[PDB]
């Protein structure tokens, strides 16, 4: 059944076992299995199975890899089915890790388009699994996406974008025919990969962004809801039916603005069901808060001020919406279970 605003049974359950001092730097559940993918700046990654009941050791370690001479910075499952995991640091190539033969694969040329590429660290994959959103640059310094075959690696589109400073933030729309590409200059731009155009954009009354939620507008994605955080620490959350007038609106009103959190966000990020929505800042011990959606109503009863999290730097929830995980800059990863 529904999960209900204001009050949530969530319930502190097992660590990840293996803990160094170096910081997390990204979560992600498998889409489909109790399977948690770590990642540190170390340049190490774990795979871990979620049994906090399990003998010997709770959540045991899978597997876990490390490719050395390489920076760490985003790890994510390819597609529906998370065969594949790709993975890259502040460098000019990535890697793609197959997950039923242990192969790992170096990427590090786009034909055509290498200069434009600053390094492959800023990349989305699509919800499909067949594309690849990456940030990149025009000739003349412009900030703009190149989008690329994961199958052949080829190039296929290009997303550009207003403002000198380039790309903040952004995200695959849920349905995969386009995405939300937040500007460094406070400007939100809905590019569709059916036009392979700029459908509108629109004005945040920013840092990190997410998309979530069931039913939005279906010629805008589907998604419901847009989240975007700034340095102030202010989350405002817009209701994406509000964003189309195509012609989409300039100046859309905020459902809910959220004044909780006084430091930068550094993470936001809806559950799969899109029920819950949570958001924090790692710049501040226990700086986390969350949502029930979709009442935007903050959830009173968690945390609390002796819930541990420290200086939250990475949260994921599972493909079912009843684990959160919340990494930090210590190197933790603690876990939630979380019931209707």
């Amino acid at each position: 059944r529904k999960l209900r605003p204001e009050t949530i049974d969530i319930q502190r359950t097992r660590d990840i076992p293996d803990t160094h001092k170096a910081a997390i730097s990204s979560l992600a559940f498998h889409p489909r299995y109790p399977i948690l993918l770590s990642s540190s700046t170390s340049s190490i990654m774990y795979l871990h199975k979620l049994d906090a009941s399990a003998y010997p050791t709770p959540n045991p370690l899978l597997t876990s890899v490390h490719v050395k001479r390489t920076d760490l910075r985003r790890a994510a499952f390819v597609g529906p089915d998370g065969g594949e995991i790709i993975f890259a640091g502040r460098r000019r190539y990535f890697h793609c890790w197959n997950l039923s033969s242990g192969l790992v694969k170096k990427v590090s040329k786009i034909q055509g388009h290498q200069k434009e590429q600053r390094t492959m660290e800023r990349f989305r994959v699509s919800p499909c699994g067949r594309y690849m959103a990456l940030v990149a640059s025009d000739k003349k310094g412009g900030g703009m996406l190149n989008i690329i075959n994961v199958g052949t690696m080829q190039w296929i589109a290009q997303a550009r974008i207003d403002g000198r400073h380039g790309v903040a933030d952004f995200a695959w729309w849920s349905d995969g025919n386009g995405l939300t590409i937040a500007g460094r200059d406070g400007q939100v731009t809905e590019w569709s990969m059916i036009t392979r155009r700029t459908v509108g954009i629109w004005r945040d009354e920013g840092t990190v962004m997410a998309l979530g939620g069931r039913n939005g507008p279906a010629e805008l994605g589907g998604d419901r809801w847009v989240a975007i955080g700034s340095n102030s620490g202010i989350l405002n959350v817009y209701d994406r039916n509000d964003l189309i007038e195509i012609r989409i609106k300039k100046y859309p009103t905020p459902t809910r603005v959220f004044e909780q959190l006084t430091t930068s966000i550094s993470v936001v990020a809806f559950s799969p069901d899109g029920q819950l929505l949570a958001f924090g800042s790692q710049h501040k011990k226990d700086a986390l808060r969350l949502v029930h959606l979709p009442s935007c109503t903050v959830y009173r009863n968690w945390p609390t001020e002796q819930t541990p999290l420290g200086r939250v730097t990475a949260i994921a929830f599972s493909s079912k919406s009843d684990v959160l995980a919340v990494g930090n800059d210590v190197g933790r990863v603690r876990l939630w279970e979380i019931r209707g």
